């Protein structure tokens, strides 16, 4: 278990982490 992105829906990272810049 790990980051989920709440933008993609997927593992290893956080949605902020997603396409911060
Ligand atoms: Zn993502």
């Amino acid at each position: 278990k790990g980051p989920v992105c709440f933008s993609c829906g997927k593992t290893g990272h956080i949605k902020r982490d997603c396409k911060e810049e």
